[PDB]
């Protein structure tokens, strides 16, 4: 028997067998399956990978909620009409406890790996089981945790997996700030401060039409204007992470400190 | 999709290919059976081959690639002879990838199995298991069989795939089949083709030494371990890496009644491996 489903209601699920059932019966009654992952506390940048999902002819939108180791959360997901809402217990994910596990690719030491050097083992596995669980069409991450996406785009091509990877353009506040739970921690002054980072990824792919180099020193101009701004790295790759070809198209990473919080932006670049 | 011949031996290398057909397959209403083997086939994959075509309506597919990355120059193959015994069994899909279609960017993500994988056979051979691991999901992942089929002798093997298909949520039932053993009790394997006549007439301790504990093993686990030792100590040019008497899991817990007796052993070069279940005192 398959678990209930009511089509066009918020349909919530705790059991990874019960979401795997309903994803299968919805998938042959012609449906496809979007997977939205999301640690919860919903944003606006969650409600744009939901309309991403939601756009697709025939979708039923499925969004996870889990802390890789509420009412409001649901409601927001009933008010963008999403019918199902997967949200497993730690012990239903991980029943044997941690055993076998992802190990990614060199990518994850370098960049956020370098102060957290086990942070993508954890999160390639839990997004490898979730894929699994729901077997999506489509799963849908936001562009602001670059890295993060490109390691998740290895993982679907290294082990063969059957899911297109749609990365949904980062949301970013009236002045560009890419939305992040983080943000409201700032305080007044640290927040007109972490403008600097959007402000100069943008100064740099306008001035990228000089060249590499004026592309990263009008970034670093941006950042050096900015107090309380503790850069990290600030880089410019090709679009896979590689090293950034002569000219082409790329990709700017910048990770910056601001007091206790670390923010991190990025954003396409093409050279010349 | 590509051709599909239905009773026929349809052989595919490129992995899209096998995926399409497996797909469309299940969509008719076939269940899939997938057989991974690293070729030189022997009697043992034909009973792994016999077990999936008992499944009914099941189509049988059956892998055939030797994976650099568990290891390798040495390793028997033999296609011409792995193909026709297909054939002769009615298997309908042969996969037979190529090295650079599995591993175009080289190995990048791995999977990292649990402790277990230090422990036994990966205990000098410590990425072993990430090697076996690997390959295993991603022909999982490229053929989505409904079961896939492996001998019991490769027992730590076996028990890492389960480990490995509960742990990643696969959706795939996995099947032991019990070992095809020579007339005299040895296991079947590859390797066995390397024993000289005296080795050959030797090996027969393994499986002698096992069946000897499962039988003592009324009489508690230290007098099934001795018989076994005993057994293998009197066997010449027999020498012994391990034997280990475990849960059937294998893991961290010790042992109730039941569970399963390993032994690995050298006869000149040649390594070779068995296992038995085994029951302790009541059972
Ligand atoms: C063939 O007759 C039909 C087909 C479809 C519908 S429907 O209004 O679009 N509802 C469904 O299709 C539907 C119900 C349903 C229940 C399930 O678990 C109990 C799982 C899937 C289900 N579906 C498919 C869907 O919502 O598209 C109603 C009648
Ligand atoms: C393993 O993959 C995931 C997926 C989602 C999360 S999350 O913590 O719930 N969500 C976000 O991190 C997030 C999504 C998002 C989308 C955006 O535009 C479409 C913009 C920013 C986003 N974030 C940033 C954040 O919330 O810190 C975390 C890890
Ligand atoms: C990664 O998973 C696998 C699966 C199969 C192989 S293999 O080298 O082609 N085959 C075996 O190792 C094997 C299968 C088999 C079946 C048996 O009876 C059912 C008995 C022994 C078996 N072997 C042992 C061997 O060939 O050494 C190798 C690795």
């Amino acid at each position: 028997a398959i678990p209930a489903f009511h089509p066009g209601e918020l349909n919530v699920y705790s059991a990874p067998g019960d979401v795997a059932d309903v994803s299968r019966a919805l998938r042959l009654t012609g449906r496809r399956v979007m997977l939205v992952p999301t640690m919860g506390a919903l944003h606006e940048g969650h409600l744009a990978l939901v309309r991403a999902a939601k756009r697709v002819p025939g979708s039923v939108v499925v969004v996870s909620i889990f802390v890789n180791p509420p009412d409001d959360d649901l409601a927001q997901l009933r008010a963008e009409g999403v019918e199902i809402a997967f949200t497993p217990t730690t012990a239903a994910m991980y029943p044997d406890g941690l055993r076998t596990t992802v190990q990614p690719g060199p990518l994850a030491a370098e960049l956020e790996g370098g102060p957290r050097p086990t942070h993508f083992a954890g999160v390639l596995t839990v997004v490898l089981k979730l894929l699994q669980i729901v077997r999506p069409d489509r799963v849908f991450f936001g562009e602001k945790d670059y890295q993060q996406l490109v390691l998740i785009r290895q993982l679907v091509a290294d082990f063969n997996l059957d899911v297109a990877v749609v990365g949904v353009p980062t949301v970013r506040e009236a002045d560009g700030l890419a939305m992040s739970s983080r943000n409201r921690y700032l305080d007044p002054a640290q927040r007109a401060a972490a403008v600097a980072l959007s402000a100069a990824l943008t100064a740099a792919a306008h001035a990228a039409t000089a060249g590499a180099q004026a592309a990263l020193d009008a970034a670093r101009a941006v950042l050096d204007a900015a107090p309380g701004v503790a850069v990290d790295y600030l880089e410019l790759r090709d679009i896979g992470l590689g090293p950034m070809p002569l000219n082409g198209s790329g990709r700017l990473l910048v990770a910056a400190r601001l007091g206790t919080t670390r923010l991190l932006d990025n954003i396409a670049i093409e050279i010349g």
